[PDB]
């Protein structure tokens, strides 16, 4: 009955922003630029800071034009509208959004430990209690979104970001929508696609599942369970049924994967009558304490290293380029919502 109470608060605070979303709340000279975190084809992820407040924040910027050209305008409304309406320990905040003639703005709480990718490349693999601890997590998270009928569609560790307090805070909404039935959107990462979005299907939150599987197992071993040099290649290996794990993997590790990781998705761990219960009650997670993780009280395998709020070196170098607002209107009925 605690679980059923909280997520229907849960549900009830949710559907409230859902209905109601918060905009343009504020504005782009507020803010001094500081570094550029990360880069993509239509947007970038900056480091500001707040000129009264002086507080640092990760502030992602979207191109309109591009937005458009790369077919993401409704992406980018999910984004946006979800973003602003959820609430959960392990999802980064979003503090602000708005929008110019250029662009879309939303600014999230920064957080210097870096993503996963990179502290998961540096070590090599991840222990089996440390791949644990994080997949304890994502499957709280996941719980969270499902309930309020989302589906996230982009878990790997580049979205993962380690806290303060060696804590993950999932970051990039970019794909994440809120799912009428079923969706059928092609979009994803290659090495984490589940094979009904590979074969064309109408799919639900199994997807997510799916993913689970691949990012344990990448974190555990080091490497995806499916790559090659071509994306084809790489759709071939997801859709036969066929995976094979590292002798360190323990019986019981495998034997989770094996059900994360099951084709069907009818029959697929998460997916089934007993849902989350079925990952949380599995042998591997046998040590975890679902609440104590809830509530931030297990001391975390690994605190990153950084010397304070400002800093930037967990996030790697890219070429310093403009923030250029057009002095004409670009796509505003196209944004009108966000
Ligand atoms: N998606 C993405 C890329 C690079 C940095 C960030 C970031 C840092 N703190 C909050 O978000 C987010
Ligand atoms: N308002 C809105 C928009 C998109 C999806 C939904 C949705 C999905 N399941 C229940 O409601 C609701
Ligand atoms: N995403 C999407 C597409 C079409 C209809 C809906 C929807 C939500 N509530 C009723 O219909 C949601």
């Amino acid at each position: 009955e605690s679980v059923k109470e909280f997520l229907a608060k849960a549900k009830e605070e949710f559907l409230k922003k859902w209905e109601s979303p918060s905009q343009n709340t504020a504005q782009l000279d507020h803010f001094d630029r500081i570094k550029t975190l990360g880069t993509g084809s239509f947007g970038r992820v900056m480091l500001v800071k707040h000129k009264e407040t002086g507080n640092h924040y990760a502030m992602k910027i979207l191109d309109k034009q591009k937005v458009v050209k790369l077919k993401q305008i409704e992406h980018t409304l999910n984004e946006k509208r979800i973003l602003q309406a959820v609430n959960f320990p392990f999802l980064v905040k979003l503090e602000f959004s708005f929008k110019d003639n250029s662009n879309l703005y939303m600014v999230m709480e920064y957080v210097p430990g870096g993503e996963m990718f990179s502290h998961l490349r540096r070590i090599g693999r991840f222990s089996e209690p440390h791949a644990r601890f994080y997949a304890a997590q994502i499957v709280l998270t996941f719980e969270y979104l499902h309930s309020l009928d989302l589906i996230y569609r982009d878990l790997k560790p580049e979205n993962l970001l380690i806290d303060q307090q060696g804590y993950i805070q999932v970051t990039d909404f970019g794909f994440a929508k809120r799912v009428k039935g079923r969706t059928w959107t092609l979009c994803g990462t290659p090495e984490y696609l589940a094979p009904e979005i590979i074969l064309s299907k109408g799919y639900n939150k199994a997807v997510d599942w799916w993913a689970l599987g691949v990012l344990i197992y990448e974190m555990a071993a080091g490497y995806p369970p499916f790559f090659a040099d071509q994306p084809i290649q790489i759709y071939e290996k997801i859709v036969s049924g066929k995976v094979r794990f590292p002798s360190h993997f323990s019986s019981d590790l495998k034997d989770l994967l094996r059900n994360l990781l099951q084709v069907d998705l009818t029959k697929r761990f998460g997916n089934l009558k007993n849902g989350v219960n079925d990952i949380k009650n599995h042998k591997w997670f046998a040590t975890t304490d679902w609440i104590a993780i809830y509530q931030r009280k297990v001391e975390a395998p690994f605190i990153p290293k950084f010397k304070g709020p400002g800093d930037t070196s967990n996030f790697d170098d890219y070429e310093e380029e403009e923030i250029r607002v057009s002095i004409n209107e670009k796509c505003g009925k196209e944004f009108t919502e966000f």
